[PDB]
């Protein structure tokens, strides 16, 4: 096993197989200590959960210094916090996945490349290379800064993202909300009318694969 794990992939390798509650350390030091949801199942498992949707009781129209800092219950639904993201892909090359789940039905996306910029950047996210059955819908947010209702999509929507004028993947929308473009949406699996009941976004090193 590995001491102070950076990721998910390294507390995995350290024989933990169980999704749950994982203590990460960024950069590998042990004064940097993280609590993260590991998804150890999906498609070999190893990621960081960073975003939960699953049955409304979390509210993610918060403002800036929350989506910097994270909120909400790692085992239900919750934001890691972008500041986190930014330092967790800044150890490497880092992919992220999309599981989408509704009525029974399911879809994935991954990107083998992503980052999140520094507050400096406001969050800039950087997402390249798809592949998946949910269509791309991330490609439309590429390059573009974060953006709460404090710092308007996200006041128009109740919303926080990396909108543009303004979205196509809205995962922290209004549960259960269908009106056009209010939910939670990932436009090119279920539109902008058909709010999503179950979304995961998530992260591990893109060497993951055949490491």
């Amino acid at each position: 096993s590995m001491p102070f794990p950076k990721d998910c992939s390294q507390a995995m390798l350290n024989g933990d197989t169980t999704s749950g509650l994982y203590t990460i350390y960024l950069n590998g030091d042990k004064a940097q200590a993280l609590e993260v949801f590991c998804d150890m199942t999906s498609d070999g498992g190893g990621w960081i959960v960073f975003l939960r949707r699953k049955n409304g009781r979390e509210n993610f129209y918060q403002n800036w210094k929350a989506y910097a800092a994270g909120f909400g219950d790692r085992r239900e639904e919750f934001w890691l916090g972008l500041d986190n993201l930014n330092k967790i892909t800044a150890q490497g090359q880092y992919e992220l996945r999309v599981d989408l789940r509704d009525h029974g039905e399911t879809a994935f996306a991954v990107y083998d490349k992503f980052s999140v910029g520094d507050a400096k950047t406001r969050y800039k996210l950087k997402v390249e290379g798809y592949s998946g059955t949910a269509g791309d819908s991330m490609a439309y947010h590429n390059g573009r800064s974060f953006s709460t209702f404090d710092k308007n999509c996200a006041l128009s929507y109740k919303g926080a993202f990396w909108y543009r004028n303004c979205h196509r993947v809205n995962l922290m929308g209004r549960y259960g909300d269908n009106n056009h473009s209010q939910g939670v949406n990932w436009f090119h699996w279920k539109g902008h009318e058909h709010s999503i009941q179950f979304a995961e976004m998530k992260l591990r090193p893109s060497n993951f694969r055949n490491l």
